[PDB]
């Protein structure tokens, strides 16, 4: 099955754009942040750890975060002709785990918004939808943190040559046209 990876800031557009991708092309969209949430609501010790490391905006360990992304693929392995691996990886060494632990990426969509963009639409979720870690000052850790660990990942699947950047200040079904057009193209 081919693996579509999907990097770009918080807030970005990333599961949007999956949603989306889902409904029209029907790969499976796995969510790193969705299956750590579902830790978190089971009431784990574990679930309590990882509630305290988002809600900071620090990354969870790549141990933590690759299991349950292999887990999800796995469980979905009989259905799926596609894998969609939204807001994972995150620096250079979870790409390179993946490889070595399941397999190559195929493609990058590289969600690309500006910063300005990515807090006010985190501000504006969070003050409708209230997810924890949508408040002011988590939102400007969750950017620094994408400036500074995820920005490599873009160049190292660059290196690769698989990185296609999808423009993703317009609205999102102009994206989405974006989006089409480089899975239209595998
Ligand atoms: N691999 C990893 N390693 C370690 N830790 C990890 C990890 N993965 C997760 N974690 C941990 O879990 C936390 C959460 O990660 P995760 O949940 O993956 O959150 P994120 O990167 O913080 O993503 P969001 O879901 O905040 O953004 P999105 O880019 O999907 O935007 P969306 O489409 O929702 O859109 C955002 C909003 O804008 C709107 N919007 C989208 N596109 C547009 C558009 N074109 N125009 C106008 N509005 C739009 C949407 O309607 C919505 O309101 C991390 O901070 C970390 O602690």
């Amino acid at each position: 099955a081919k693996i579509i990876f999907v990097v770009g800031g918080p807030g970005s557009g990333k599961g949007t754009q999956c949603e989306k991708i889902v409904a029209k092309y029907g790969y499976t969209h796995l969510s790193s942040g969705d299956l750590l949430r579902a830790e978190v609501s089971s009431g784990s010790e574990r679930g309590k750890q990882l509630q305290a490391i988002m809600q900071k905006g620090e990354l969870v360990p790549l141990d933590t975060v690759l299991d349950m992304i292999k887990d999800a693929m796995i469980a979905k392995a009989d259905v799926s002709k596609g894998y969609l691996i939204d807001g994972y990886p995150r620096e250079v060494k979870q790409g390179e785990e993946f490889e070595k632990k399941i397999g190559k990426p195929c493609l990058l969509l590289y969600i690309d918004a500006k910063g300005e963009t990515m807090v006010k639409r985190l501000m504006k979720r969070g003050e409708t939808s209230g997810r924890a870690d949508d408040n002011e000052e988590t939102i400007k850790k969750r950017l620094d943190l994408y400036y500074k660990a995820t920005e490599p990942v873009i160049a190292f699947y660059e290196g690769r040559g698989i990185v296609r950047k999808i423009d993703s200040e317009l609205p999102v079904d102009e994206v989405f046209k974006q989006v089409s057009t480089a899975i239209d193209a595998l």
